[PDB]
């Protein structure tokens, strides 16, 4: 027993975090094949980026003018490309350690692993989820872009972002690894707000049944409601509405548990109409929605 | 900025860890060099848990009886001995993938990653802290003993912590990497209490420091105390005595921000008498004390 927020062991994305250096710039990238992909805004300067057009600055670009470093080995750079907000440099050399790779872009709601890197070197790792509003509320530093989110399955990894930047707000926005961002982001030095976060209910929902199969059983009430009625609730207090497919996600959580999906909508609309009074929940004094119903089956099933 | 529960890369650990089985029972062990530490309660099965004679127990044990398997490859068994409560199994191959690495006995309030593991194969990461009551607070299934605590400096790994089992309060006790356990704890299947966990002060206050680095200001107040003052609030809710050692280490941290480490607990003394009033400070509804005063600088200044 026992419920953390648990990260993806890190070691097969290790093997493929890279040093990319474009004059004075120094960021990460990702090495998997004999492609290194890394956030565009590498071949900007300060004043660049205020208002960049990278069609042009990449045109006065060439592969010599990207230093890629592996660890203390340079990687020659035969090709360079831009796809949407992300960079290609094709090197000669396919990384040994590349593991099994899908690119895959993720939903709002859904949580992934961040490998958080400085100079192509991995500085730690935690476990992220990716907000409604598209924004992710991680723990980045200047020098940290083209650290990679992930996930793992088996001994496939799944690369679902990298960082790009930080909002005056102190929220993380970023790319899939096809370059594309997640929400309305755009790659320049602008003044950009993320909207309202909503609490990812379905998650909360999940957590709610970890704590009960934990032992912390305290917020479960003689009470029931429906979809409806408890959509009111989640509205008032910014939550998203659930779904029959959240609903049917819960299904086994509900089926160990034997607490039925909506007899746990209605505690916790219990929780939001009255508080924690004071009481925790896996030990925590508020309702915790970075856990995803499949996050709660792998942590309490062992899931290797 | 953003400041997260952070665990350190597990790629270096990941590469130690085999599966260890001994008759019907299957336990992750950690291969460094040509040895192979696991918990000794390996050798028993669940009638011998409630009274084991260790020695009398491996007596009738033989190098053949412990099958080691690195991935899917059989390890030859070439020696066994007990070292406290830890099996060390030489083998007669040296890990490849051998990092650089101590052994080293940590002190309560400190800090470390825990690569929780199933079948010799890694499942997750998290941070963890040992309590002042020698247990930790982790997430672990039965099948994850000889899961493994470690810290990282620069290329070396320290080995701190090898699980062994949960106490019927949910919480966990283990060994160092030489066999003896932390706390009281005897590995038997009799009725073991952990005591009084208290609050680690010097960690709360780092987590304040990282509160004021990131922007969460609103704790902040006019006043400030004395050691033996602050230490009178402390001693009422369960907090570790600050002393002028702890005060020396919050020294970085206090120059940093510019806020004397007096004046961060005149302000912890007013969020211990007056709660938080439904604010949070790094988004948790509660005083966090899982961060060192050297997590806090290493994560506010990116070491890798
Ligand atoms: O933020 C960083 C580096 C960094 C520092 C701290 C943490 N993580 C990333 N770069 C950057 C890149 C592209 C646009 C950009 O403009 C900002 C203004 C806005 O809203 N976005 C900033
Ligand atoms: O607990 C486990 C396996 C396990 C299961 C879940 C999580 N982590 C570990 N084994 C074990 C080993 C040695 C003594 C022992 O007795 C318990 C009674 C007590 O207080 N300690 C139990």
């Amino acid at each position: 027993s026992g419920f953390r927020k648990m990260a993806f062991p890190s070691g097969k994305v290790e093997g493929c975090m890279v040093q990319v250096t474009c004059g004075t710039t120094t960021l990460n990238g990702l090495w998997l094949d004999d492609v290194v992909y890394c956030p565009r805004h590498v071949i900007c300067t300060s004043e660049d980026m205020l208002n960049p057009n990278y069609e042009d600055l990449l045109i006065r670009k060439s592969n010599h003018n990207f230093l890629v470093q592996a660890g203390n080995v340079q990687l020659r750079v035969i090709g360079h490309s831009m796809q949407n907000c992300v960079l290609k440099l094709k090197v000669d050399t396919a990384n040994p350690k590349t593991p099994k790779y899908k690119f895959v872009r993720i939903q709002p709601g859904q949580t992934f692993s961040v490998l958080a890197c400085y100079n192509g070197s991995p500085s730690g790792v935690y476990q992220c989820a990716m907000r409604p509003n598209f924004t992710i509320k991680g723990s980045f530093l200047n020098g940290s872009c083209g650290s990679v989110g992930f996930n793992i399955d088996y001994d496939c990894v799944s690369f679902c972002y990298m960082h790009h930047m930080e909002l005056p707000t102190g929220v993380h926005a970023g790319t899939d690894l096809e370059g594309n961002f997640y929400g309305p982001f755009v790659d320049r030095q602008t003044a950009q707000a993320a909207g309202t976060d909503t609490t990812i209910t379905v998650n909360v929902l999940a957590w709610l049944y970890a704590a009960v199969i934990n032992g912390d059983r305290w917020f479960l009430n003689r009470f029931t409601t429906t979809l409806n009625d408890f959509n009111l609730v989640a509205m008032k207090y910014n939550y998203e509405p659930l779904t029959q497919d959240h609903v049917d996600i819960l299904g086994p959580l509900s089926a160990q548990t034997g607490i039925a999906v909506l007899d746990m909508c209605a505690s916790l609309k219990e929780l939001l109409q009255n508080g924690m009074n004071g009481r925790t929940i896996l030990g925590s004094a508020l309702l915790e929605d970075e856990f995803t119903p499949f996050d709660v089956v792998r942590q309490c099933s062992g899931v290797t």
